[PDB]
C-alpha cells in the first residue's frame, strides 16, 4: 500500500497543507509568499539569490518575478554593466500583500504543526534536515 | 529566516525528491506512479478511487489519466449505466513501465531515508501521520 511509503505520505501532507494555503490565500502561492519574504530581509537582494527561497529553477524564477512585477507586487532595477542580473524590490503595495499574508500562512501552519508538540515539531525538523545533508 | 519554517523545509525536501525523481524517471511522474501502483493493486478500480494515490483533484486525474492512456499506459471501461463513472487497468506495456520503474523510485526514496536510522524513518512517518489525522 503507499501509505506505507514515506514519501507518498509526505506529499499527502504537502498538498494538505497547500490546498489549505490556497484556500486561505489563493492569489499568494506558497514560493510566491517564501519569495517576497527573502526581498523583505534583504531589500534589493540578487534575482539569482531568490532561488533557494523559490526552491525552484531560474525560469521559474523568472517567470514568477515577471508575474509578480505586473502585479505591481514587486520592483526590479538591471545591472549597468550585465543587464540580465537583476536586483529585487517590494513595492509599497508587495509590502502590505506580504504583512497581511504573515499571520495568514502562520495559523495555515498551525492547523498541521498544532497537531505536534514543540519537541515533535523541532524533532520533525532535524529528521527533515538530516535527509538534505 | 524561512530555514527556520518547518514547512519551507519540508517544500526543499519534496522538491529535492522530486528532482531526482525527475531526473531518474523523466516520463513517469510520482502522481502517475503512485497511479500505478493503486491500480496494480486492485485492477479494474473506480476512476474516483484513484483520487487517494493522485493527491489531487477531479480534473487533474482525468488529465492524468486520458494522457496516460493516450502513451499506452492504462485502459478504461466505462459503466453501462452512467459512462462517466470509469474502471481503469494497466496495459500489458503499463505492467512493464511499473515494474521497471518501482526500483528506480525505490532507490531515489532510499538517497533521502538512507540517511535515517529504521527508528528515525518510522518516527518520520509517525510525525507525518499525526499531523495529518
Amino acid at each position: 500500500a503507499l501509505r506505507n511509503k514515506a514519501f507518498h505520505q509526505l506529499r499527502q501532507l504537502f498538498q494538505q497543507h497547500t490546498a489549505r494555503w490556497q484556500h486561505e490565500l489563493p492569489d499568494l502561492t506558497k514560493p510566491q509568499y517564501a519569495v517576497m519574504r527573502a526581498i523583505a530581509d534583504k531589500p534589493g537582494i540578487e534575482q539569482v539569490a531568490l532561488i533557494e527561497a523559490a526552491v525552484s529553477t531560474k525560469a521559474t524564477l523568472a517567470e514568477m518575478l515577471a508575474r509578480m512585477e505586473n502585479r505591481g507586487l514587486v520592483r526590479r532595477e538591471h545591472d549597468a554593466a550585465d543587464k540580465r542580473r537583476r536586483f529585487v524590490w517590494l513595492t509599497a503595495e508587495g509590502e502590505k500583500v506580504l504583512a497581511a499574508a504573515i499571520p495568514i500562512g502562520d495559523s495555515v501552519d498551525e492547523e498541521f504543526l498544532g497537531r505536534l508538540s514543540a519537541e515533535e515539531q523541532e524533532l520533525f525538523m532535524q529528521l527533515v534536515r538530516k535527509m538534505m545533508n
